[PDB]
């Protein structure tokens, strides 16, 4: 086993939560410290409070992966006399790296919103509010029949032609290519195979490199066509169906047990029937129209504003607000996912899920 | 025959004047009321003044389709003591729905500008200010050899592959496909390609997929550089015979039925190529002139813009913005023709009220 | 005896307007171009002295690297030095054409000139700004004429990529059609790549050679890019030198009496980035591309400190060092005009316009 | 043994925060000030070397002319040179206080220092930025105590204008009141001018001296202005010199190895404008105020051409020439701290932080 550096770990985290998934104006990535150093232990956090930093010190963790950015507004100053400046100071003095994974963990499959849908027992889920759809490309490559099969394998293994429940999708037809080699007017002609395969733009670099390697030629002719086809839609929140119909009052209880909270606020008549549920961890005030358009009976989200809640009653949308802190499910979730990746790659790192409770609110 | 609801009528209207054609920032669509109600009479209006509302009420029209949005500036208040708030109040209290059809009516074929150009007698008209080109797509589908022939009929039956004097154009290549369901798998397939305008995309792709074996169809949609017809604001075309600027200005008054007009340019100058754009066309004097217009017909001509026109060497006849009134009988005919085809018993009316605020003296 | 229009058309084929950056002020700034033109003056800055030189030469067009009108004019004040430059251009019918960042970007431009003047080897673009679009042309042809069509396509310049020319790929298949009972024909689908700019010419040649009046062809946008152009160049000295001697080498090469240096005169230098004009924006790109030193003008204090923190050395010979573009463009434009057998003389302003004197 | 707070309070009485320009970044940038402080380091730029000097001195406060944090931090990257400066300030509990344009503006500031270093006579502010507000205080007093009240007013600093002190104007008249039938009394209306800053002190003294518990007084805003402060200084050399010798005189006076000059080395120079830092914005003001030459740093090419067109000469010794503010402020701050009998040592960074070396 090898002790990895921060960059390697981070590079394996980003395989599951890429930075292009993050939303317009979001603040993610390395925020404090450096990653070019041996990392024996990592901490997954929701909020980087001072008590969370104390925890990282008692564990020997020199990298904290947090969901909410520690620096959100850019720092005009670092006041060590203040609670906030003391967190940055504690991180800096103790060589602790702080990495933010914000909206990219909200948007990605297996992220906050999937974790909350599972927790709730929701079935047949769909993205609630689409924010990202990968641009698709058609790669067409020309290869002699001697190397055609080898080139298809390389494209496939590298992830090209992986749409739905089928992988290694390609199409090949035979034809003739012409060329006139130049200085360094003789018309040549060669029977060839035209191989085409679809790719998501993010896989372009890796797929082209594998293709070129397998290809017997040094100078390779291939085309990349942009297509109108989009990849799987990704976005904020999930909308799905409960296993059985319930009233809002008992659904609300189910949210409490299910999401481990002592209290919640509910908008709507507690005796109304609810079957399809929308959930969006964090501040989801902006998606009440989407939730209703998609047909939700109830919407589970945090930070519900008074005026937005009147807007929701007017739409005919029920709401259960278990608090923004229910996104805490992301710690144990990311901890599993990440431990799994570092174990698959023989790395000697222990990942931890912060135990500290960081909900600023107590229901009385 | 049966009585339609507002949404059915509005669908038919929108098939001729698609909403996507409106300028960014325009205010179009349902502005007041609801459309999920029976509609026996519809009134077509340019401006929704209070008398137009009295006219609908009198006809029993519970939908008014208007060219100029009743609500343009969003409402901070509804002051029923002011004339504007009285109009809104009147619509609300008599359950009249107001629907706006603004720049989409200026941009579409058969719209305001085609109507004004036809009224002026213009030949060989072209779009004055391009705003929309339909985009073409190449559709490529993979069908097993056994149903390839059917899929091509299917695609061609929905109009894909109409190139000049030929129809049902598709090209098919024999090849081999590979895939792995989650082992080495090969199928002999046919790659079929056909060209469609983007409007036919949803239709053609239904007729392809439904007529396809796997139903979990492998197909690609390529954007092409090839474009379809161009749409935009205003028309530019030619008079049947040459005339002076003064004769042409008199032609405008007769054609568009106005009592006075304002002319910029020498009345003795000869005119042959005419540009026209109903409404406020100040921003297009340059475009008019770049296209060889001897004279531009538009409304709301402003001082410094008229002086800009003189400098360019472009003559202008301003018969007023109100000449867009031609849209009332135009849309009425188009819409009554449509509703009668679908067998809906609804009467479409054109507002008989003169709404030009200006009187020439 | 040609027009300004024909002479500027030849200039633009070498320095296209689309190469220019976001809010650049290029093109005809003062005057008219539909006038007979016997002499053309190439300049960096249009100073009143440069306008006098033009008058003395009998030149009625000045092509300048720096736009005379950069900020739009709220007035033309004739008792002010600036209004007087404008005044005499007008009174002596001198047309002022601006060629700014297109000359910074294009081949043989300001940065190619500085790089070759510094003796840099294996140069690459520093900061990419343009890449020409490529398209895929696909045409359907009966077998009997496929070869004629491919030849037309290649002779016209399609499929000219890398060390190869006349590259096409043809597949045989079935085309169906119902002439105004589906008819079917064996056909050839020929595809070939083109740069966007060759489209009209290639299509025209392909159509002429096609056996039919109705030609079915498609033009696809590709993500493939043509050649990359940009700002500045990064390359290598033939031999390693200290920062101190490289700095002298810059003064000798670019003929400047002085230069300001950021970094240790004693440390070693081999890879050099250069960008004429104000290149404060690009220190990061320079360091990232591996430059041991960056030659640029107008270096600001706080940006020199940033450069230092990056571990990037600087030699600042002044922005005026772009003067190379004067004899550069003159040579390139005289070659174009002579090839077109036009009787015009292109002159490069001789006037020194660096405001700075080093003490 | 004092706090950072008490030491910074003394600094601010000399360099107030309100003097600073629009979007300036001043005040405590990193650290805390409620810590015992034995040594203070004055710096221009907070480079990693300057932080090391502080550590070596045992200084836990650095007052710098250039804000260490100018652009707000989106991150603190510890493997980057900039993040490392920030890292060690934090790890060694060094507080970084920024004193920017208030030090450019205040008396004895960067521009007073440069002017006196150049030996300029009869200096005036170049570009006005601040003028203290004046108020008129009017108080009503019975005749028997009018004189006591006026004396209180003057001893407290009211009516101190020009070469005069204790200036008041008193009028006699009738005051009416209905105590909780109008009552009337002969009274004196005393008026006097004050600077806005003396208000609390003056009012407090006036009230104490007034014979009554209820004091009727008014404070009026006036358009009268106090002393004007601003950017740069304009003044005269003791004797006329050529532009070439003035340029040497600048290198000798400001201890710089090089300078860039705009203008003819041979023409005559007498009135000089100076502005430390980046003074590109002010060439117009300099010329309008009659400067025969303008000393400033960071001169940009196109702005030198503008200067030329104005007929304004320039000597550019670099922005680093503001280093004078280091021993300047140290001297001024040591004098304040010693007067308050505080046992603190103020040190001026010895490190040379000019990134430019002239070749
Ligand atoms: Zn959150
Ligand atoms: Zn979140
Ligand atoms: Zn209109
Ligand atoms: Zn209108
Ligand atoms: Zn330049
Ligand atoms: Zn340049
Ligand atoms: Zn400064
Ligand atoms: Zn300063």
């Amino acid at each position: 086993s090898k002790i990895p550096n921060g960059h390697e770990i981070i590079s394996l985290f980003e395989s599951m939560y890429p930075k292009h998934l993050a939303m317009e104006g979001d603040k993610i990535g390395l925020q404090i410290g450096a990653l070019n150093k041996p990392v024996r232990h990592v901490l997954i956090a929701l909020d980087v409070t001072e008590e969370v930093v104390d925890e990282a010190i008692q564990l020997g963790a020199n990298v904290i992966i947090a969901h909410h950015p520690l620096i959100f507004n850019p720092l005009k100053a670092i006041h060590t006399d203040k609670a906030y400046g003391k967190i940055i100071e504690k991180c800096i003095k103790n060589d602790i790296a702080i990495y933010a994974a914000h909206t990219n963990v909200d948007v990605a499959k297996g992220g906050v919103n999937d974790l909350l849908a599972e927790a709730l027992g929701l079935q047949n889920t769909e993205v609630l509010a689409p924010t990202y759809a990968e641009e698709m490309k058609k790669v067409v490559v020309f290869v002699p029949v001697t190397h055609a099969e080898e080139v298809r394998k390389a494209l496939g293994d590298a992830g090209a032609g992986h749409i739905g429940n089928y992988s290694h999708c390609t199409f090949s037809s035979e034809g003739t290519g012409t060329f006139v080699p130049q200085e360094g007017g003789q018309l040549e002609r060669v029977e060839e195979v035209r191989i085409e395969t679809i790719i998501p733009a993010s896989l372009q670099r890796k797929v082209i490199k594998a293709m070129v390697t397998a290809h017997p030629y040094e100078e390779v002719a291939y085309d990349v066509y942009p297509l109108d086809n989009k990849g799987e839609t990704l976005g904020l929140g999930k909308i799905g169906y409960l296993q059985e119909e319930m009233t809002l009052g008992q659904f609300a209880e189910h949210v409490k047990q299910s999401l481990d909270v002592k209290g919640a606020r509910v908008v709507g008549k507690l005796d109304d029937k609810v079957r399809k549920v929308a959930v969006l961890g964090g501040d989801g005030n902006k998606y009440i129209n989407q939730a209703k358009f998609k047909g939700a009976d109830v919407y589970v989200t945090g930070d519900m504003y008074y005026h937005v809640a009147h807007d929701a009653m007017m739409l005919g949308l029920n709401i259960v607000d278990p608090g923004h802190n229910v996104e805490k499910v992301m710690k144990q979730g990311v901890q599993k996912q990440l431990q799994e990746k570092v174990d698959a790659k023989k790395l000697n790192v222990h990942i931890h899920a912060s135990q500290l409770h960081t909900d600023p609110f107590i229901f009385v």
